[PDB]
């Protein structure tokens, strides 16, 4: 019984659920756009359990279809948990409202409404996400990934905004952070998020 | 042996690790490092940051059958956690939150007027946030269902300075909000942590 996610393939809310399921190798159905394509929060079913939040979803998926090769929450493992989590939260908390504010500036509002940029709210954001790159460089620089040496939900939180930052104006930034800039190369070799990547077109 | 909090009591980001703290009944030390500021935490050589991180470290290290309030072992149930954590997180607060910020911590720290224009902009916003808590809570006794969880824990810190400003009467207009507050107030680690925010 495949599970059915309700949204934009495009969404970056939506691209985090199916970014899980295609990492975990589930089958899945996306059903049709909404009723912003760019940020609408994904409704999920799974046999008779409906849920809502993007986060929520995908953690369920993560930990329904975990195995012994696949486990990117570890909750085995309460210190590897915790530094999951630690990032997860530096994502939604302090990344984001960083970095989404220049895809909105730059990409979204000029590619659907063909809206002006506001060149002050995107160099506020630049300056702001300066220096947690900053952060970020120094925590990899001793891991390949944010939790440790194996790829988890607290990376694949960071694809879909950072796939759009990447197609603005702003994306050689990364280039002053290069073991940002490896860390990112590495998650965009994956062939599932080759995969997402692939759908997240306008 | 006991842990280590670091961070000002007051803080609601570390009150949320404390009050998680009291309810697993976990042996604990606070070290003080405005209202917000995020807590670190020690456990032996583990040193974490984030305080829904953080607590969600200790619901799940000093669980027991009497103290789940993660419900990990029933994914439909830790789904229904994570969903009422996230609207928390995204929704509740970012409608809740600057009242606090213009009608407590900024006219009363800050030495700023009460911007009592931002503070209706949220009104108006939290007003319908409630609406869907009123539903919710209108057949389960908290948000995950018929047990207290992580996610309702979750709102204790912002709603506890939300009851402190001219505008803690709104809850009376959603009773079942309102019957729910009441239960989470009742509690006595729930007790024993509001203390700790006012000296």
């Amino acid at each position: 019984a495949p599970v059915k996610v309700f949204g934009p393939a495009m969404s970056t809310n939506v691209a985090r659920v199916t970014l899980c399921l295609e990492e975990v190798g589930a089958e899945y159905e996306v059903v049709n756009i909404d009723f912003n394509p760019f940020g609408q929060i994904p409704a999920f079913q799974d046999g008779d359990l409906l849920l809502w939040e993007s986060r929520a979803i995908s953690k369920y998926v993560l930990r329904k279809y975990k195995t012994d090769e696949v486990d990117l929450l570890r909750e085995g493992n309460l210190k590897e948990a915790a530094m999951v989590d630690v990032w997860t939260e530096v994502d939604a908390h302090t990344y984001n409202p960083a970095l989404s504010p220049i895809v909105y500036e730059c990409l979204i509002n000029p590619l659907m409404r063909g809206l002006p940029t506001n060149q002050t709210v995107v160099d506020e954001s630049l300056e702001k996400l300066k220096k947690v790159l900053e952060v970020y460089e120094a925590r990899l620089s001793q891991h390949k990934y944010l939790a440790g040496d194996f790829v988890s939900f607290a990376d694949l939180n960071h694809f879909p905004y950072t796939f759009y930052f990447m197609a603005t104006p702003h994306a050689a930034l990364f280039d002053s952070y290069p073991h940002v800039k490896a860390w990112w190369d590495r998650l965009m070799a994956r062939p599932a998020v080759k995969k997402i990547a692939a759908t997240m077109v306008p």
